[PDB]
Protein backbone atom coordinates (compact mmCIF):
# COMPACT_ATOMS: atom_id res chain seq x y z
CA UNK A 1 0.00 0.00 0.00
CA UNK A 2 1.92 0.83 2.63
CA UNK A 3 -0.97 -0.30 4.73
CA UNK A 4 -1.48 1.14 8.01
CA UNK A 5 -0.02 -2.61 9.58
CA UNK A 6 3.09 -2.28 7.71
CA UNK A 7 3.76 1.80 9.10
CA UNK A 8 3.94 1.03 12.61
CA UNK A 9 7.15 0.07 13.41
CA UNK A 10 8.79 3.14 11.84
CA UNK A 11 11.37 4.75 12.31
CA UNK A 12 13.86 2.03 12.10
CA UNK A 13 16.31 2.89 14.31
CA UNK A 14 18.61 -0.09 14.88
CA UNK A 15 19.50 -3.26 13.50
CA UNK A 16 17.00 -4.88 15.75
CA UNK A 17 14.15 -2.42 14.30
CA UNK A 18 14.94 -4.09 10.96
CA UNK A 19 14.56 -7.23 12.37
CA UNK A 20 11.53 -6.49 13.75
CA UNK A 21 10.30 -5.18 10.71
CA UNK A 22 11.37 -8.50 8.49
CA UNK A 23 9.36 -10.67 11.02
CA UNK A 24 6.59 -8.70 10.44
CA UNK A 25 6.27 -9.13 7.17
CA UNK A 26 7.15 -12.66 7.12
CA UNK A 27 4.49 -13.08 9.54
CA UNK A 28 2.12 -11.90 6.25
CA UNK A 29 0.52 -13.32 4.08
CA UNK A 30 2.87 -12.00 1.45
CA UNK A 31 6.24 -10.56 2.54
CA UNK A 32 6.30 -6.90 0.77
CA UNK A 33 9.65 -7.24 -1.71
CA UNK A 34 9.39 -3.77 -2.58
CA UNK A 35 9.16 -2.36 1.15
CA UNK A 36 11.94 -5.07 2.14
CA UNK A 37 14.33 -4.43 -0.44
CA UNK A 38 14.09 -0.86 -0.03
CA UNK A 39 14.80 -0.44 3.82
CA UNK A 40 18.11 -2.89 2.93
CA UNK A 41 19.37 -0.69 0.27
CA UNK A 42 18.47 2.26 2.22
CA UNK A 43 20.38 1.07 5.05
CA UNK A 44 23.26 -0.32 3.00
CA UNK A 45 23.77 2.57 1.37
CA UNK A 46 24.28 4.86 4.65
CA UNK A 47 26.18 1.97 6.19
CA UNK A 48 28.49 1.25 3.51
CA UNK A 49 28.15 3.96 0.34
CA UNK A 50 28.41 6.84 2.27
CA UNK A 51 29.16 6.93 5.94
CA UNK A 52 29.02 10.56 6.20
CA UNK A 53 27.59 11.93 9.56
CA UNK A 54 27.10 8.46 10.70
CA UNK A 55 26.76 8.66 14.51
CA UNK A 56 25.13 4.38 14.93
CA UNK A 57 22.35 3.29 12.33
CA UNK A 58 21.10 5.44 9.86
CA UNK A 59 17.51 6.03 10.87
CA UNK A 60 14.74 5.39 8.04
CA UNK A 61 12.03 7.69 8.76
CA UNK A 62 8.75 6.54 7.33
CA UNK A 63 8.27 9.73 5.13
CA UNK A 64 11.68 8.68 3.36
CA UNK A 65 10.72 5.20 3.17
CA UNK A 66 7.55 5.72 1.95
CA UNK A 67 8.13 8.09 -0.82
CA UNK A 68 10.90 5.75 -2.68
CA UNK A 69 8.15 3.50 -2.29
CA UNK A 70 5.31 5.22 -3.93
CA UNK A 71 8.30 6.19 -6.94
CA UNK A 72 8.41 2.29 -7.46
CA UNK A 73 4.92 1.80 -7.65
CA UNK A 74 3.87 4.90 -9.45
CA UNK A 75 6.46 3.87 -12.06
CA UNK A 76 5.44 0.16 -12.55
CA UNK A 77 1.69 0.90 -12.17
CA UNK A 78 2.23 3.52 -14.59
CA UNK A 79 3.98 2.16 -17.55
CA UNK A 80 2.43 -1.23 -17.08
CA UNK A 81 -1.46 -1.36 -17.93
CA UNK A 82 -2.81 -4.60 -16.77
CA UNK A 83 -6.07 -4.30 -18.69
CA UNK A 84 -3.36 -4.89 -21.74
CA UNK A 85 -3.30 -8.34 -20.28
CA UNK A 86 -5.93 -10.36 -18.89
CA UNK A 87 -5.24 -12.65 -16.55
CA UNK A 88 -6.95 -16.17 -17.02
CA UNK A 89 -7.20 -18.22 -13.53
CA UNK A 90 -4.94 -16.04 -11.65
CA UNK A 91 -2.24 -16.47 -13.48
CA UNK A 92 0.04 -14.22 -15.85
CA UNK A 93 0.90 -14.50 -19.04
CA UNK A 94 4.24 -14.07 -21.20
CA UNK A 95 3.70 -10.57 -22.73
CA UNK A 96 2.91 -9.18 -19.09
CA UNK A 97 5.68 -11.04 -17.74
CA UNK A 98 8.07 -9.65 -20.39
CA UNK A 99 6.44 -6.12 -20.24
CA UNK A 100 7.45 -5.82 -16.45
CA UNK A 101 11.26 -6.89 -17.67
CA UNK A 102 11.38 -4.30 -20.54
CA UNK A 103 9.79 -1.58 -18.21
CA UNK A 104 12.41 -2.29 -15.35
CA UNK A 105 15.21 -2.64 -18.51
CA UNK A 106 14.28 0.44 -19.88
CA UNK A 107 14.45 2.66 -17.13
CA UNK A 108 18.26 1.68 -16.48
CA UNK A 109 20.91 4.41 -17.06
CA UNK A 110 22.26 3.47 -20.73
CA UNK A 111 25.87 2.62 -19.70
CA UNK A 112 27.74 1.92 -16.16
CA UNK A 113 29.59 -0.58 -14.67
CA UNK A 114 27.61 -3.64 -14.09
CA UNK A 115 28.86 -5.55 -11.52
CA UNK A 116 29.75 -2.21 -8.96
CA UNK A 117 28.98 -3.19 -5.32
CA UNK A 118 25.36 -1.99 -4.12
CA UNK A 119 23.24 -1.96 -7.06
CA UNK A 120 21.45 -4.87 -5.98
CA UNK A 121 18.67 -3.42 -4.42
CA UNK A 122 15.32 -1.20 -5.64
CA UNK A 123 17.05 1.02 -3.48
CA UNK A 124 19.77 1.31 -6.34
CA UNK A 125 16.87 0.94 -9.12
CA UNK A 126 15.06 4.25 -7.74
CA UNK A 127 17.95 6.62 -6.49
CA UNK A 128 20.87 5.68 -9.27
CA UNK A 129 18.51 3.77 -12.09
CA UNK A 130 21.27 0.79 -11.65
CA UNK A 131 20.71 -3.22 -11.51
CA UNK A 132 23.08 -5.55 -11.43
CA UNK A 133 22.05 -8.91 -13.37
CA UNK A 134 20.18 -10.79 -10.77
CA UNK A 135 19.05 -7.33 -8.85
CA UNK A 136 16.91 -6.90 -12.67
CA UNK A 137 15.13 -10.10 -11.91
CA UNK A 138 14.34 -9.48 -8.68
CA UNK A 139 12.98 -6.30 -9.40
CA UNK A 140 10.73 -8.06 -12.06
CA UNK A 141 9.28 -9.76 -8.93
CA UNK A 142 8.92 -7.21 -6.48
CA UNK A 143 6.48 -5.34 -9.69
CA UNK A 144 4.89 -8.26 -10.21
CA UNK A 145 4.16 -8.65 -6.72
CA UNK A 146 2.92 -4.79 -6.68
CA UNK A 147 1.04 -5.57 -9.59
CA UNK A 148 -1.05 -7.87 -7.69
CA UNK A 149 0.75 -10.84 -9.92
CA UNK A 150 0.61 -13.94 -7.34
CA UNK A 151 2.24 -16.52 -9.62
CA UNK A 152 5.45 -14.87 -10.65
CA UNK A 153 8.20 -16.07 -8.60
CA UNK A 154 11.66 -16.22 -8.73
CA UNK A 155 14.17 -18.80 -9.72
CA UNK A 156 17.77 -19.33 -8.98
CA UNK A 157 20.66 -21.48 -10.53
CA UNK A 158 24.23 -20.85 -9.30
CA UNK A 159 25.03 -18.32 -11.23
CA UNK A 160 21.72 -16.99 -12.91
CA UNK A 161 18.14 -15.64 -12.00
CA UNK A 162 14.83 -15.54 -14.55
CA UNK A 163 11.43 -16.22 -13.37
CA UNK A 164 8.59 -18.94 -13.15
CA UNK A 165 4.58 -18.25 -13.83
CA UNK A 166 1.72 -19.12 -15.33
CA UNK A 167 -0.39 -22.35 -14.89
CA UNK A 168 1.26 -24.29 -11.92
CA UNK A 169 4.28 -22.09 -11.77
CA UNK A 170 5.28 -24.00 -14.73
CA UNK A 171 6.52 -21.62 -16.89
CA UNK A 172 9.93 -20.12 -17.69
CA UNK A 173 11.11 -16.92 -18.91
CA UNK A 174 14.36 -15.36 -18.86
CA UNK A 175 14.27 -11.65 -17.71
CA UNK A 176 17.43 -9.70 -17.51
CA UNK A 177 21.23 -10.38 -18.94
CA UNK A 178 23.86 -13.12 -18.03
CA UNK A 179 27.31 -12.55 -18.03
CA UNK A 180 29.44 -10.42 -20.44
CA UNK A 181 28.51 -9.98 -23.70
CA UNK A 182 26.56 -13.02 -24.24
CA UNK A 183 23.64 -11.90 -26.15
CA UNK A 184 20.37 -11.78 -24.10
CA UNK A 185 17.36 -14.27 -24.83
CA UNK A 186 14.44 -12.41 -22.40
CA UNK A 187 11.30 -13.41 -23.10
CA UNK A 188 12.15 -17.30 -24.19
CA UNK A 189 12.18 -20.15 -21.62
CA UNK A 190 15.20 -21.98 -20.52
CA UNK A 191 14.29 -25.46 -21.53
CA UNK A 192 17.27 -24.75 -24.31
CA UNK A 193 19.74 -24.78 -21.21
CA UNK A 194 17.98 -27.74 -19.28
CA UNK A 195 17.94 -29.97 -22.06
CA UNK A 196 21.98 -28.78 -22.78
CA UNK A 197 22.87 -30.34 -19.06
CA UNK A 198 25.07 -26.81 -18.53
CA UNK A 199 25.70 -25.85 -14.96
CA UNK A 200 24.20 -22.42 -15.99
CA UNK A 201 20.95 -24.14 -15.86
CA UNK A 202 21.59 -27.03 -13.58
CA UNK A 203 19.87 -29.98 -15.33
CA UNK A 204 16.47 -28.18 -14.17
CA UNK A 205 17.38 -28.66 -10.32
CA UNK A 206 17.45 -25.18 -9.60
CA UNK A 207 15.67 -23.32 -7.05
CA UNK A 208 11.93 -21.52 -7.85
CA UNK A 209 11.03 -19.66 -4.61
CA UNK A 210 8.21 -19.03 -2.87
CA UNK A 211 8.12 -15.22 -1.16
CA UNK A 212 9.76 -16.09 1.70
CA UNK A 213 12.89 -17.25 -0.21
CA UNK A 214 12.67 -14.53 -2.06
CA UNK A 215 13.17 -12.76 0.90
CA UNK A 216 16.18 -15.12 1.91
CA UNK A 217 17.66 -14.04 -1.50
CA UNK A 218 17.26 -10.14 -1.03
CA UNK A 219 18.83 -10.91 2.43
CA UNK A 220 22.32 -12.93 1.08
CA UNK A 221 22.07 -9.98 -1.34
CA UNK A 222 23.19 -7.76 0.98
CA UNK A 223 26.78 -6.47 0.55
CA UNK A 224 28.47 -5.62 3.59
CA UNK A 225 31.89 -4.44 1.67
CA UNK A 226 32.88 -0.64 2.48
CA UNK A 227 36.00 -0.98 0.17
CA UNK A 228 38.69 -4.52 -0.53
CA UNK A 229 39.86 -4.03 3.04
CA UNK A 230 36.71 -2.92 4.77
CA UNK A 231 33.28 -4.49 5.73
CA UNK A 232 30.82 -2.84 7.63
CA UNK A 233 30.47 -4.70 11.10
CA UNK A 234 26.81 -3.16 11.26
CA UNK A 235 25.33 -4.95 7.72
CA UNK A 236 27.81 -8.11 8.53
CA UNK A 237 25.56 -8.20 12.09
CA UNK A 238 22.05 -7.12 10.32
CA UNK A 239 22.44 -9.97 7.56
CA UNK A 240 23.45 -12.30 10.19
CA UNK A 241 20.50 -11.56 12.45
CA UNK A 242 18.22 -12.03 9.40
CA UNK A 243 19.33 -14.95 7.60
CA UNK A 244 18.88 -16.57 11.69
CA UNK A 245 14.97 -15.14 11.77
CA UNK A 246 14.73 -16.67 8.15
CA UNK A 247 16.49 -19.87 9.44
CA UNK A 248 14.52 -20.10 12.61
CA UNK A 249 11.26 -19.89 10.47
CA UNK A 250 12.16 -22.49 8.43
CA UNK A 251 12.76 -20.57 5.24
CA UNK A 252 16.53 -21.45 4.16
CA UNK A 253 15.12 -25.51 4.20
CA UNK A 254 15.52 -25.41 0.54
CA UNK A 255 18.14 -22.41 0.11
CA UNK A 256 21.76 -24.13 0.31
CA UNK A 257 23.81 -21.21 -0.34
CA UNK A 258 21.89 -19.08 2.21
CA UNK A 259 23.00 -22.11 4.95
CA UNK A 260 26.40 -21.14 3.57
CA UNK A 261 26.63 -17.66 3.94
CA UNK A 262 25.33 -17.74 7.40
CA UNK A 263 28.03 -20.59 8.03
CA UNK A 264 30.52 -17.81 6.82
CA UNK A 265 29.02 -15.13 9.02
CA UNK A 266 29.29 -17.68 12.01
CA UNK A 267 32.81 -18.32 11.43
CA UNK A 268 33.86 -14.43 11.71
CA UNK A 269 31.51 -13.93 14.53
CA UNK A 270 29.57 -16.76 16.35
CA UNK A 271 26.50 -16.54 17.47
CA UNK A 272 26.37 -17.83 21.37
CA UNK A 273 23.91 -20.96 21.61
CA UNK A 274 23.69 -21.28 17.28
CA UNK A 275 25.54 -24.19 15.45
CA UNK A 276 28.38 -24.69 14.61
CA UNK A 277 29.70 -23.45 10.79
CA UNK A 278 30.02 -26.55 10.29
CA UNK A 279 26.87 -28.16 11.17
CA UNK A 280 25.45 -25.55 8.54
CA UNK A 281 27.67 -25.95 6.19
CA UNK A 282 26.48 -29.52 6.31
CA UNK A 283 23.11 -28.69 6.48
CA UNK A 284 23.42 -26.44 2.92
CA UNK A 285 24.80 -29.87 1.68
CA UNK A 286 21.72 -32.04 3.26
CA UNK A 287 19.37 -29.18 1.51
CA UNK A 288 20.98 -29.37 -1.77
CA UNK A 289 20.73 -33.44 -1.28
CA UNK A 290 17.29 -33.46 -0.42
CA UNK A 291 15.85 -30.94 -2.56
CA UNK A 292 17.91 -30.77 -6.05
CA UNK A 293 18.72 -34.07 -6.58
CA UNK A 294 22.43 -33.38 -5.45
CA UNK A 295 23.46 -31.10 -8.60
CA UNK A 296 24.83 -27.94 -6.72
CA UNK A 297 28.67 -27.20 -6.69
CA UNK A 298 28.42 -24.64 -4.38
CA UNK A 299 27.64 -26.24 -0.93
CA UNK A 300 30.58 -28.05 -1.20
CA UNK A 301 32.84 -25.52 -2.39
CA UNK A 302 31.26 -23.70 0.90
CA UNK A 303 32.92 -26.63 3.08
CA UNK A 304 35.73 -26.99 1.23
CA UNK A 305 36.83 -23.12 1.84
CA UNK A 306 35.85 -23.33 5.79
CA UNK A 307 38.59 -26.03 5.94
CA UNK A 308 40.78 -24.66 3.64
CA UNK A 309 40.83 -21.22 5.61
CA UNK A 310 41.20 -23.74 8.87
CA UNK A 311 43.97 -25.82 7.12
CA UNK A 312 42.02 -28.91 7.58
CA UNK A 313 43.94 -30.33 4.30
CA UNK A 314 42.18 -33.79 4.22
CA UNK A 315 38.93 -32.68 5.11
CA UNK A 316 38.92 -29.80 1.80
CA UNK A 317 40.67 -32.29 -0.52
CA UNK A 318 37.41 -34.27 0.32
CA UNK A 319 35.05 -31.52 -0.03
CA UNK A 320 36.62 -30.74 -3.34
CA UNK A 321 36.45 -34.12 -4.57
CA UNK A 322 32.58 -33.96 -3.58
CA UNK A 323 32.50 -30.95 -6.15
CA UNK A 324 34.39 -32.51 -9.09
CA UNK A 325 31.51 -35.66 -8.33
CA UNK A 326 29.05 -33.04 -8.79
CA UNK A 327 30.59 -31.66 -11.53
CA UNK A 328 30.88 -34.89 -13.53
CA UNK A 329 28.06 -35.16 -14.67
CA UNK A 330 27.33 -31.66 -16.42
CA UNK A 331 28.11 -31.02 -20.18
CA UNK A 332 30.62 -28.07 -20.16
CA UNK A 333 28.87 -25.61 -22.30
CA UNK A 334 29.42 -21.70 -22.98
CA UNK A 335 27.95 -19.71 -20.42
CA UNK A 336 28.89 -22.00 -17.57
CA UNK A 337 32.99 -19.96 -17.10
CA UNK A 338 32.51 -18.85 -13.62
CA UNK A 339 32.70 -22.43 -12.40
CA UNK A 340 35.27 -22.85 -14.57
CA UNK A 341 36.70 -20.44 -13.16
CA UNK A 342 36.68 -21.73 -10.12
CA UNK A 343 37.89 -25.06 -10.87
CA UNK A 344 40.62 -23.38 -12.41
CA UNK A 345 41.57 -21.87 -8.84
CA UNK A 346 41.29 -24.51 -6.89
CA UNK A 347 43.54 -26.74 -9.00
CA UNK A 348 46.11 -24.35 -10.27
CA UNK A 349 46.33 -22.24 -7.34
CA UNK A 350 44.71 -23.55 -4.11
CA UNK A 351 45.53 -26.69 -3.85
CA UNK A 352 49.13 -26.18 -4.75
CA UNK A 353 49.56 -23.69 -2.12
CA UNK A 354 48.10 -25.79 0.52
CA UNK A 355 49.79 -28.81 -0.59
CA UNK A 356 53.38 -26.46 -0.52
CA UNK A 357 52.78 -25.52 3.15
CA UNK A 358 52.09 -29.21 4.07
CA UNK A 359 55.32 -30.09 2.59
CA UNK A 360 57.05 -27.12 4.69
CA UNK A 361 55.43 -28.63 7.74
CA UNK A 362 56.10 -32.80 6.58
CA UNK A 363 60.28 -31.44 6.84
CA UNK A 364 59.48 -30.11 9.74
CA UNK A 365 58.18 -33.51 11.24
CA UNK A 366 54.11 -32.98 11.32
CA UNK A 367 52.37 -35.93 12.35
CA UNK A 368 48.78 -37.24 10.76
CA UNK A 369 49.94 -35.04 7.50
CA UNK A 370 47.72 -34.91 4.48
CA UNK A 371 50.71 -36.11 2.36
CA UNK A 372 51.34 -39.36 4.42
CA UNK A 373 47.38 -40.18 3.86
CA UNK A 374 46.68 -42.50 1.34
CA UNK A 375 43.08 -41.24 1.44
CA UNK A 376 44.47 -37.76 1.06
CA UNK A 377 46.10 -39.23 -2.27
CA UNK A 378 42.53 -40.63 -3.30
CA UNK A 379 40.42 -37.44 -2.86
CA UNK A 380 42.85 -35.53 -5.10
CA UNK A 381 42.75 -38.33 -7.84
CA UNK A 382 38.97 -37.78 -7.27
CA UNK A 383 39.00 -34.17 -7.53
CA UNK A 384 40.65 -34.62 -11.02
CA UNK A 385 38.83 -37.59 -12.15
CA UNK A 386 35.23 -35.56 -11.91
CA UNK A 387 37.13 -32.73 -13.95
CA UNK A 388 37.90 -35.07 -16.84
CA UNK A 389 34.66 -36.68 -17.14
CA UNK A 390 32.56 -33.18 -17.02
CA UNK A 391 34.63 -32.69 -19.96
CA UNK A 392 33.42 -35.54 -21.49
CA UNK A 393 30.80 -35.15 -24.72
CA UNK A 394 31.28 -31.44 -23.48
CA UNK A 395 31.10 -28.78 -26.46
CA UNK A 396 33.96 -27.31 -25.47
CA UNK A 397 37.12 -28.73 -23.75
CA UNK A 398 38.29 -27.92 -20.00
CA UNK A 399 41.39 -29.11 -19.41
CA UNK A 400 44.56 -28.17 -21.46
CA UNK A 401 48.35 -28.22 -20.48
CA UNK A 402 48.04 -25.56 -17.96
CA UNK A 403 46.32 -28.04 -16.12
CA UNK A 404 49.04 -30.55 -16.28
CA UNK A 405 52.03 -28.47 -15.03
CA UNK A 406 50.13 -28.57 -11.28
CA UNK A 407 48.99 -31.88 -11.39
CA UNK A 408 52.37 -32.88 -11.83
CA UNK A 409 53.57 -31.30 -9.24
CA UNK A 410 50.68 -31.99 -6.96
CA UNK A 411 51.12 -35.66 -7.43
CA UNK A 412 54.51 -35.53 -6.75
CA UNK A 413 53.95 -33.76 -3.03
CA UNK A 414 53.09 -37.21 -2.05
CA UNK A 415 55.64 -39.84 -1.50
CA UNK A 416 55.62 -43.20 -3.92
CA UNK A 417 54.78 -45.17 -0.59
CA UNK A 418 52.01 -43.21 0.00
CA UNK A 419 50.64 -43.08 -3.80
CA UNK A 420 51.32 -46.73 -3.79
CA UNK A 421 48.59 -47.55 -1.29
CA UNK A 422 45.54 -46.28 -3.50
CA UNK A 423 44.16 -49.10 -4.82
CA UNK A 424 42.38 -48.06 -8.49
CA UNK A 425 39.73 -50.46 -9.23
CA UNK A 426 37.42 -51.35 -12.50
CA UNK A 427 42.16 -46.96 -0.03
CA UNK A 428 39.98 -47.62 -2.84
CA UNK A 429 38.94 -45.73 -5.65
CA UNK A 430 36.99 -45.96 -9.18
CA UNK A 431 37.92 -43.81 -11.77
CA UNK A 432 35.01 -42.49 -13.82
CA UNK A 433 37.15 -40.95 -16.57
CA UNK A 434 38.78 -42.52 -19.52
CA UNK A 435 41.38 -39.78 -19.13
CA UNK A 436 42.98 -41.20 -15.49
CA UNK A 437 42.12 -44.46 -16.48
CA UNK A 438 44.74 -44.31 -18.78
CA UNK A 439 46.66 -42.52 -16.03
CA UNK A 440 46.48 -45.15 -13.08
CA UNK A 441 49.62 -46.61 -14.61
CA UNK A 442 52.14 -43.54 -14.17
CA UNK A 443 50.36 -42.87 -10.75
CA UNK A 444 52.41 -44.64 -8.58
CA UNK A 445 55.91 -44.47 -9.89
CA UNK A 446 58.36 -43.28 -6.99
CA UNK A 447 59.32 -40.99 -9.91
CA UNK A 448 56.69 -39.50 -11.98
CA UNK A 449 56.56 -39.26 -15.57
CA UNK A 450 55.98 -35.84 -15.75
CA UNK A 451 56.04 -36.02 -19.82
CA UNK A 452 53.52 -39.26 -20.08
CA UNK A 453 51.15 -37.38 -17.58
CA UNK A 454 50.91 -34.14 -19.89
CA UNK A 455 50.06 -36.07 -22.48
CA UNK A 456 47.32 -38.21 -21.18
CA UNK A 457 45.69 -35.24 -19.30
CA UNK A 458 45.78 -33.01 -22.24
CA UNK A 459 44.87 -35.67 -25.02
CA UNK A 460 48.08 -34.16 -26.97
CA UNK A 461 48.79 -36.72 -30.05
CA UNK A 462 52.82 -36.14 -30.55
CA UNK A 463 55.70 -34.77 -28.95
CA UNK A 464 58.02 -31.78 -30.66
CA UNK A 465 59.88 -33.12 -33.88
CA UNK A 466 63.48 -32.38 -33.40
N1 LIG B 1 36.77 -23.63 -2.34
C1 LIG B 1 36.08 -22.76 -2.44
C2 LIG B 1 35.19 -21.67 -2.52
C3 LIG B 1 34.31 -21.18 -1.64
C4 LIG B 1 33.71 -20.10 -2.22
C5 LIG B 1 32.72 -19.26 -1.79
C6 LIG B 1 32.24 -18.21 -2.61
C7 LIG B 1 31.23 -17.25 -2.13
N2 LIG B 1 30.03 -17.16 -3.04
C8 LIG B 1 29.29 -18.46 -3.09
C9 LIG B 1 28.09 -18.26 -4.03
C10 LIG B 1 27.15 -17.18 -3.51
N3 LIG B 1 26.11 -17.04 -4.57
C11 LIG B 1 24.79 -17.01 -4.25
N4 LIG B 1 24.46 -17.04 -2.92
C12 LIG B 1 23.13 -17.06 -2.52
N5 LIG B 1 22.13 -16.93 -3.48
C13 LIG B 1 22.49 -16.86 -4.79
S1 LIG B 1 21.40 -16.77 -6.14
C14 LIG B 1 22.69 -16.68 -7.23
C15 LIG B 1 22.54 -16.56 -8.74
C16 LIG B 1 22.22 -15.12 -9.12
F1 LIG B 1 23.17 -14.32 -8.71
F2 LIG B 1 21.07 -14.76 -8.54
F3 LIG B 1 22.08 -14.99 -10.43
C17 LIG B 1 23.89 -16.78 -6.57
C18 LIG B 1 23.80 -16.88 -5.22
C19 LIG B 1 27.86 -15.83 -3.26
C20 LIG B 1 29.15 -16.06 -2.50
C21 LIG B 1 32.85 -18.08 -3.89
C22 LIG B 1 33.81 -19.01 -4.30
C23 LIG B 1 34.23 -20.00 -3.45
N6 LIG B 1 35.14 -20.97 -3.63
Amino acid sequence: GLKAAQKTLFPLRSIDDVVRLFAAELGREEPDLVLLSLVLGFVEHFLAVNRVGLTYFPVADLSIIAALYARFTAQIRGAVDLSLYPREGGVSSRELVKKVSDVIWNSLSRSYFKDRAHIQSLFSFITGTKLDSSGVAFAVVGACQALGLRDVHLALSEDHAWVVFGPNGEQTAEVTWHGKGNEDRRGQTVNAGVAERSWLYLKGSYMRCDRKMEVAFMVCAINPSIDLHTDSLELLQLQQKLLWLLYDLGHLERYPMALGNLADLEELEPTPGRPDPLTLYHKGIASAKTYYRDEHIYPYMYLAGYHCRNRNVREALQAWADTATVIQDYNYCREDEEIYKEFFEVANDVIPNLLKEAASLLEAGSQGSALQDPECFAHLLRFYDGICKWEEGSPTPVLHVGWATFLVQSLGRFEGQVRQKVRIVSPVLTFQSEKMKGMKELLVATKINSSAIKLQLTAQSQVQMK
